[PDB]
């Protein structure tokens, strides 16, 4: 993938069953090269017969997403409003008020988000703790994905909501997601469950510096109190910007039924068309372990998520847990490589 290009999958149902293998292969195809992929799920399989009874599922922390700023450089606060369920939120999204404008492509609806994002406060009924997969569906099962991320729950015994666990996510025309990376620079799942399609922008791993710079010279202050504050989710860059700097980049629109990865140390942000409904966690392969153990974390809230690597580089690196352990493992991560487990293909 040396345009490093967003790619598109579409497995078989006997490549699908095995998640980390899929992603051992779409990585021995490039796809990582991109920071984010799209794979189409084969079309019988189903996580959950109909979405007609989640009417009354609550989301106890919905957030109103005030955006403020100019010139394609803005930042996002994200209010805190009331419980409400599943119906209210739909109500409120299909709404006179709220639903998608009139357009005939993407391209119209995206000078319409950039135009419009700072109006009209949307409501995003976001990190919601629940998996909409039925118990059986044991395939790309979001609650169960098998990765070498179970280490966390299963040796070290901790619970990280969002990352170790499912999140759900419903959207409205307008609601955001931020530029970031994952937590520790981890691998994300993320499924359509039904609804509007959710757009998507990434800088592949091998230009993630750039962005930063760009972020951090538009943002002194920000930038000066921590040293990771794009962790905190609330900046928002709009790819004229990202253009007018020279910040490689691309777009994909994904659609209900799809499946989109991040990569490690992939840059993404993206927006809801209208009402929607999201899954996600994280994952991770063993490449991800060195970006563990050099991911640079948010410096200044005591509340941020992060990850002791001992127990992966006890299990995976034994051999470098001294030096590891001495500051003195000093690693270069090559962002175009494939995990290893790849060598297959
Ligand atoms: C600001 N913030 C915060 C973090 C720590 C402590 C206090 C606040 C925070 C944290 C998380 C989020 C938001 C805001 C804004 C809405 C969305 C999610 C991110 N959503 C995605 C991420 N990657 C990919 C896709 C999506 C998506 O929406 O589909
Ligand atoms: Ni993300
Ligand atoms: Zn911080």
């Amino acid at each position: 993938n040396p345009s490093a290009r967003i790619m598109t999958f579409y497995p078989t149902m006997e490549e699908f069953r095995n998640f980390s293998r899929y992603i051992a292969y779409i990585e021995s195809q490039g796809a990582h090269r991109a920071g984010l992929a799209k794979v189409v799920p084969p079309k019988e399989w189903k996580p959950r017969a109909s979405y007609d009874d989640i009417d009354d599922l609550v989301i106890p922390a919905p957030i109103q997403q005030l955006v403020t700023g100019q010139s394609g450089l803005f930042t996002q606060y994200n209010i805190q409003k009331k419980a409400m369920t599943v119906r209210e939120f739909r109500k409120i999204a299909n709404s006179d008020k709220y639903c998608t404008p009139r357009y005939s492509e993407f391209e119209e609806l995206e000078r319409k988000y950039w135009k419009n994002l700072t109006f009209n406060p949307p409501i995003y009924g976001a990190d919601v703790n629940g998996t909409l997969y039925e118990k059986h569906v044991d395939e790309w099962n979001i609650g169960r994905l098998r990765t070498i991320l179970d280490l966390v729950e299963k040796e070290s015994g901790i619970t990280i909501e969002g990352v170790n666990t499912p999140y759900l996510y419903f959207g409205m025309w307008k609601t955001s997601f931020a530029w970031h990376t994952e937590d520790m620079d981890l691998y994300s799942i993320n499924y359509l469950h039904f609804g509007e399609p959710k757009s998507w922008y990434s800088v592949p791993p091998e230009h993630g510096k750039r962005l930063e710079r760009l972020a951090k010279g538009f943002f002194p202050g920000s930038a000066q109190s921590c040293e990771a504050f794009l962790r905190h989710k609330m900046t928002l860059i709009s790819p004229l910007m990202l253009k007018k700097y020279g910040i490689p980049f691309d777009k994909v629109t994904q659609e209900a039924g799809e499946f989109m990865i991040t990569f490690p140390y992939g840059y993404h942000a993206g927006f809801n068309h209208g009402f929607n409904c999201a899954e996600s966690t994280n994952f991770a392969t063993r490449r991800w372990i060195e970006y563990g153990k050099q991911a640079v974390l948010c410096s200044c809230r005591k509340d941020m998520v992060k990850i002791s690597m001992d127990v992966f580089v006890r299990k995976f690196q034994p051999e470098r847990y001294k030096l590891w352990k001495a500051g003195k493992d000093n690693t270069v991560i090559d962002h175009t490589l494939p995990t290893p487990e790849a060598a297959e293909f």
